[PDB]
């Protein structure tokens, strides 16, 4: 659960940016990759999983997520593969917040990360209210502790 | 303390490496840039600003790291900045360890870029000490957890 | 104060700032350097907030 | 503990993963869905769960 990621691409302005989503938090991470190839998926695969604890990634049959160099990634950092909503109702988030800051920034990827910025710090409203970035934090600590 | 970050630019194959090392904890984000520029720094900066809390990065004053793109985007996401005294090394302490591992998984990757990112991920699994250590992964996540509990 | 501006003077290539916004037209921006109002195109002129410090805390 | 990525000879498509049997001075005995091959070392990569060593969850 601690390392359940669902990685999927999405596209904007002719371009492709590759997200990733922490399941159990939402807290989540995107690029603008050159190409939607999958020697471009392993590399974002590779630093994904020397920051985060990964250990379990849900994409869909997409050429580029079942590439050789994905599978090797996933087996050089330990990362099992499952190809069978969290992402779609996340990204569609983070789409809401690339048009809100787009005017902000010349690049598309530019506004891509201000946008995974405001998504991972917003904190949710009420009494007791965390970020998406405060909450992944949490999980994987509580984790730690239960070794 | 807990985003308190160092950033330098260091250099193997004839090509950028940028690394980030969170001071209180050793955890490191490194990665090749196409150049050592203040719009590639920049970049960079905004991607961590996403993903750990920083609130100050302590730099040298090197021209990328002085830049206004590098500026703005501390100013657009709360960013202290705090460059060193000129005339006189944290990072180097952790980045002379990232050589270290890069050297040792060199030959595990075509691309230097697949290699440096090999080692961040060794060097932040890596438990201290031994088997029965904790390592910078683990520690920057403590660090930050009790942190969010004071608030 | 949430922002601050960059922008280009002239045909040097090398971007001054930060300078404080007045106003943002349609094709021209207007700006004061340090006690001297300047008056540049929307072109030559890049906006900054701290967008992402009023989202953070 | 080990995996090998390979190509054919004049085919660019690489294949994989295949179960490593053993490895020579410039060549590697493979196994791809109960097909053996002789792969030169030139084409192929290879590819240890080194990171996963260093990582013990599951
Ligand atoms: C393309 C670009 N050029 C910029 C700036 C700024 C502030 C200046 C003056 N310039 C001109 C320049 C180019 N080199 N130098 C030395 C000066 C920014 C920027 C916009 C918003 C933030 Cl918070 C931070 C930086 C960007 C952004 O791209 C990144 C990849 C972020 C650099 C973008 O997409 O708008
Ligand atoms: C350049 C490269 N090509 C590779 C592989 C693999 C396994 C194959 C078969 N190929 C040929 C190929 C290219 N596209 N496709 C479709 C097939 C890897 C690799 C090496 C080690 C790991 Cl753990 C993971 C991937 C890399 C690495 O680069 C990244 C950026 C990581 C992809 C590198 O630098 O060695
Ligand atoms: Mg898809
Ligand atoms: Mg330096």
């Amino acid at each position: 659960s601690p390392g359940i990621w669902q990685l999927d691409c999405t596209h904007l302005e002719g371009k492709v940016i590759l997200v990733a989503v922490h399941v159990a938090s939402g807290y989540i991470e995107a690029e603008v990759i050159p190409a939607e190839t999958g020697q471009e998926t392993a590399y974002f695969l590779l630093k994904l999983a020397g920051r985060w604890p990964v250990k379990t990634v849900h994409t869909d049959n997409g050429s580029n997520f079942t590439s050789t160099t994905v599978k090797a990634a996933c087996w050089w950092a330990g990362i099992k593969q499952e190809f069978g909503g969290v992402i779609e109702s996340m990204n569609k988030e983070l789409k809401k917040i690339i048009g809100q800051v787009r005017d902000q920034a010349e690049h598309l990827k530019t506004a891509v990360q201000m946008a995974v910025f405001i998504h991972n710090k917003k904190r949710k409203g009420g009494i007791g209210g965390y970020s998406a970035g405060e909450r992944i934090v949490d999980i994987i600590a509580t984790d730690i502790q239960t070794k």
